[PDB]
């Protein structure tokens, strides 16, 4: 729960603790080059980019609640992750707990890229990171985005 897991080749999912200063050796050993750092502005005291010069960041100001809009950022994060993986880079996606917001963004990537429905993508990720649980609003938005890209 307090560490990052490889979810699919080159894409890792973790809590904020996985991208703290002290974890640099772990990040470099796994060839991480890009980090999606997700947090509310009120969390920005402890959840923030810690390696200004070493990694490319995407910081997303997102609350973990069922009415928060995350679908607006699915195209952005898909592009960011594709861009890294295409150049042989690797991506860490982290939130606070690595349970709801961060998990939803990894699921969106998996659904679109690997042609999986929500239930199957959720199950796939849960097998790797046992604690994941996107809120219901996020689940609906995942389904809503699939309807978009399938149209």
């Amino acid at each position: 729960r307090r560490e990052m897991q490889e979810i699919l080749p080159g894409l890792f999912l973790g809590p904020y603790s996985s991208a703290m200063k002290s974890k640099l050796p772990v990040l470099q050993k796994h060839g991480i080059t890009h980090i999606i750092c997700i947090r509310q502005n009120i969390e920005a005291n402890f959840i923030k980019p810690n390696f200004q010069q070493l990694f490319r960041y995407l910081v997303l100001d997102i609350a973990d609640n069922p009415v928060e809009n995350i679908i607006r950022f699915f195209p952005m994060t898909k592009e960011f992750i594709d861009g890294s993986l295409q150049m042989g880079g690797k991506v860490l996606v982290h939130g606070n707990a690595g349970i709801s917001r961060s998990a939803a963004f990894v699921i969106a990537y998996i659904m679109e890229t690997f042609g999986m429905k929500y239930r199957d993508a959720f199950a796939y990720v849960q097998e790797r990171r046992f604690c994941i649980n996107p809120n219901a609003g996020f689940v609906h938005q995942l389904q809503e985005y699939e309807a978009i890209y399938l149209a």
